[PDB]
């Protein structure tokens, strides 16, 4: 084997991230502003756009959800914090009328009564939200929540890197699969741990186990631009989540931040040493963007732009166009 | 398949840029002194130095276009004005000499005028100027403008960034095919919209469907250095089109500035938000950099020289050139 | 050949370092704080944590010693010093409880006096200290060695960097083989004589050799992350041995140096003009660590990070998991 | 073709450099201080150090050449400069002892008066001095030279980048063959011409030309550290040329230069702007390096490393040595 050893499968696959790829233009009567940019957050659930906000303390309470699904899309509760307060957060996204809105659980011990609270809470999605699906803990919490509250609440399970953990998530019963071990911009997993599997990849595995079931893939962790948003869904996922891109707006959690002049937001992992209080996440800081409503809207009008340039009509559609892959000096 | 999915067609091509490749010398007779530059802008218009300015509001209006004829190439004016500015721009040119000058037209209403004023104010080439020509509108504008001037005109098309477009334009009846969606300097598409496709790679599929029709190709954006002529040209394009390039000398629209004791000129996108006024070009500042016949001498130079290292006499003869690929640590 | 030449053979393989690969996450039952970290460092001797220190003497004297095999793992006293110091090194250790202790000799004329003083002092394991020991003098002073005292000491080969080497030292009676030409921190083998091998191959290479006959491999030099920890032992080796990661610790020896209000220690190469006093390493700095305890402590909970995602509860199973190979862009 | 187009043999290479490779440690009983570091400079004249000084105006005049010659290797003195004065530096060095010397010819009308003149001084080589061999002018020049001189001089052809130009070379007569087109540190020929090819690719397609006939190679440009002397032997080069690495010496022409209180010299291209009077070279400066002895002292011992590493017990066997690909990680 030219890289060492004599075992082919030592090394698995050749990981391609975002920055690896470009969309190629194809024939196209498309234009950006007719695009239709719905599309499936779960088997029942579609969205106008396809974007949710991160299950994180620094980018997703009450105002961004109700934010989130006002601009079409839908924001996803975290769930640092106790169990009434998030259920409490859940009415008040109910009572600003009808939006849609998600619900981070665990798989720990207090995880179904969590569940449960958002439940009578009104909540329509509810994520079991952790860092490895690939787990019989989390497969039964998916199972268990799915034959028990399955008909009223859609129910998504993640994080997967590969096609197997995708395949075992489809057959414990999720509504949809969100893939991401280790791309986040805040994330150290790579670095402390080792691990790790470069997004469009890891995409383009999750949607050959979860497509042939009808079950639509999250893309979760390391969109810096509106041009990731483009990839993530060419690659075949149906929506993309967001932590980096929306934790410098209005309605995330959290003050300004005044440096050299210049204004920020706290941004900071659901790993790192202050959101647990071995970190698998840094407590940072992003560019105070203003109001979510106009960060959506140049989100995306890229996502429109490529959808022209790709000849895709619907997000169905841009899901089948395809890539070139570029060198280092395609900087 | 090795970079994920089961889908050998959906990372299509690897895509190499300028900085990926080099010319291989060859055995040469060729002095560079005497090597015949010229070469083919259209089906019919041969020019003696194969460049072209863009069509941008900071690179080419009447003086730059008489000073690229002058200097043995030609300009395409751009069409961010009123259509009487722009053909008054033509006669204008036209008033300094047999001198050749293009202009650009989009694919809009009042598209149809700009070409009929033009042609009536004497131009020779009209540029059909989108960022993506495979599309049924940008084919029919270009069809509808040969079959009605074309045996006074030559007609333009693109830009496009794969074999099939440039078919496409081929049978539309474009008289030269223009290359180039993604690359150029002040280009943000592929951040905004994540679609391109790298230029020597272009440019060989592009050529691929237009040699054997006998159509030029002209390579546009991302040419920053002499030898990048060099390349495009041995990639198989005929003509190179440069805005950054020509951007900083005196013959450019607008002024000097000076930013810390030293001096430049305005050069942006005419996808920036200040040219349209979801943007995909940037405002910025390239060095100045003295006269045009000057920068044009410095630019022939090196592709003199390239002719000499590879023993072509002709440009015909550097488009059978062969190239090297380098790695990384080739910076 | 496509690189050049027309001998296949002459470039032998593409070598991975490190930062080339990650480990992918698969199906696990494994909780972090359960997993079991123990290892072999040779064929009889299991550590608790599957680290040692080097063998240099900003790394490791006696109060390294003792801290490292205290927290689990071993310290190796470096040699540069007269042999009576060292072995009174040795004796200080062994006094301090029975603590597990290693040494490093050379294979010069004073080599075998020395590691018989060593041997009188009661030391656990001599390393056969080199930077290439695919040589018939470290190959017989090996053998010589395991032949003589072989039954109550341990003997460890090294630096290999290839399979035949490796091979070399098993069949010489090595009790584990250390493997690392050129990858240290410090090292500038590299650019001095432009020889090396990266780490990962280097590792998979040595593994292939070794472990067929039980052999263990210590991964020696150019560790900077918990996660390269994990990954080296992924690759197939039983124990790491760490410089860098180690000398900014309480208990390496030498002072606190402040340099722009921040505290740093000074490490060495032992190739250094500075230790040696054709250098082959530089003198430079690390910052300030602390406790040598806590250090081991968050490099360990890396570790047992990647077993749980990767579904190791122990060290041999590790050894079995799977990369992905990344791009630059994963930078 | 994965990179465009539909011939495979317009990309007809992956071009190497230095630092795209390291020498793999091998079976070694190689001591450094006793490998022989000798090696034909020509079919006839053997260095004892496989060393050679670029013929620069900043390199190479008597000062430089008597020291090269005196260190066990050679210079070739510079043709920038009247012949009369050449011709006086020939005789200068031959004054100095029985000192080996070459000195640089072009292809122009006073070539022949220049070669006759420092064949009558007593120049033991003479380098007939190009930027591309690869012509019938420079194939003339050194076929008539060694038809004319040959029984009493060996004559140098250079610079060549591909084994066609290598062959040809060789069948015109020449002693030796120098590679480099485009690889030096101050040459501009790559961003100007878009011309050159990777010096380890280079060296490998020259050997494989030159070798089945018995002429060395001479490898000419873009070796920054002792290290790539190594390599460059190691691909099949019998010696290397160096510039950069000898500009900033005592014996090199020019003075020192202070700027922000560190030492310089001033190191030019010979098609800098500064020598000639469309450049490929820049004009710079290089770190002051003391006497030429002891950086020739520091550079050979990187080489004896290197033999020592790979059981080289001789340059010829050196050539025989293997590589390792490495990746960008590799930095
Ligand atoms: O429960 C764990 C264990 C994972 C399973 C394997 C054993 C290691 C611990 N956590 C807790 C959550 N995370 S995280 O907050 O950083 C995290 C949050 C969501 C998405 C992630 C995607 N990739 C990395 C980290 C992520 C860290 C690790
Ligand atoms: O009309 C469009 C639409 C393109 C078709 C697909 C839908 C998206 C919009 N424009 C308008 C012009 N450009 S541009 O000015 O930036 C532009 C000018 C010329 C060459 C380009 C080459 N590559 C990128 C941008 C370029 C932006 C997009
Ligand atoms: O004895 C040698 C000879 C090596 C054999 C080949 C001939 C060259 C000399 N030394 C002495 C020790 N080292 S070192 O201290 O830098 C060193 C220490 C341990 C691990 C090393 C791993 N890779 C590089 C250097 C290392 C330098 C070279
Ligand atoms: O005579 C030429 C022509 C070359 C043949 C093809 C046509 C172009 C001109 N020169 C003159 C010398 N050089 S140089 O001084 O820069 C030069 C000196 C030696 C080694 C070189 C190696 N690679 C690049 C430049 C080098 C520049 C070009
Ligand atoms: O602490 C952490 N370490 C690693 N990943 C995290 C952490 N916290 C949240 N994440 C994940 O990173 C995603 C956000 O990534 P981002 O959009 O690139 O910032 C989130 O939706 C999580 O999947
Ligand atoms: O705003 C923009 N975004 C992307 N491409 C542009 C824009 N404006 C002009 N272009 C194209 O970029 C070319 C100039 O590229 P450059 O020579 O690299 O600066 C132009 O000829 C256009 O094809
Ligand atoms: O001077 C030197 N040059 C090259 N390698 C060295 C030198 N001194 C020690 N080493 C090796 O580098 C290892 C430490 O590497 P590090 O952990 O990356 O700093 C040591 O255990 C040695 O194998
Ligand atoms: O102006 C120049 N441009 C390109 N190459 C040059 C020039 N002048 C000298 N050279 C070549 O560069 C070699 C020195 O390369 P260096 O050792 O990397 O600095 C010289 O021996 C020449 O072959």
């Amino acid at each position: 084997v030219p890289t060492g050893g004599d075992d082919p499968t030592k090394i698995a696959m050749l990981g391609l991230t975002f920055d690896d790829v470009l969309l190629l233009p194809a024939a196209s009567d498309v234009l950006p502003a007719n695009a239709d940019t719905s599309s499936q957050l779960t088997k029942k659930i579609r969205l106008k756009v396809p974007l949710v906000s991160s299950a994180m303390d620094t980018v997703t309470e009450a105002r961004m959800a109700i934010a989130m699904a006002r601009a079409g899309g839908m924001g996803v509760l975290h769930r640092n914090l106790p169990v009434a307060e998030q259920a409490a957060q859940v009415e008040t996204v109910k009572r600003s009328g009808g939006l849609l809105v998600g619900a981070a659980v665990g798989v720990g011990d207090d995880a179904w009564e969590r569940a449960m609270a958002l439940r009578d809470a009104g909540v329509d999605v509810l994520v079991v939200d952790t860092a490895h699906a690939h787990n019989r803990k989390v497969l039964d919490m998916v199972h268990r929540l799915k034959t028990t509250v399955g008909d009223e609440i859609e129910v998504v399970g993640g994080n997967v890197a590969t096609r197997a953990a995708a395949a075992a998530l489809v057959e414990a019963g999720a509504d949809a699969v969100k893939v991401g071990v280790g791309p986040g911009s805040i994330c150290t997993t790579r670095v402390v741990a080792g691990v790790g599997a470069p997004q469009i990849t890891a995409i383009l595995e999750a949607v050959a186990a979860c497509a042939p079931h009808g079950v639509p893939v999250i893309a979760d962790g390391g969109l810096q631009y509106s041009g990731d948003i483009a990839k993530a869904l060419a690659a075949g996922a149906s929506t993309a989540m967001l932590g980096s891109l929306l934790a410098g707006t209005a309605e995330s959690p959290g003050e300004l931040i005044l440096v050299n002049g210049k204004q920020f937001k706290s941004y900071r992992g659901m790993g790192s040493l202050g959101a647990m209080q071995v970190p698998e996440g840094i407590e940072g800081r992003v560019p105070f963007r203003g109001p979510l409503s106009t960060v959506i809207h140049q989100l995306v009008g890229g996502l429109r732009a490529a959808m022209g340039y790709t000849g895709s009509a619907t997000i169905e559609e841009l899901q089948q166009a395809q890539f070139v892959q570029i060198t280092a000096a395609g900087l």
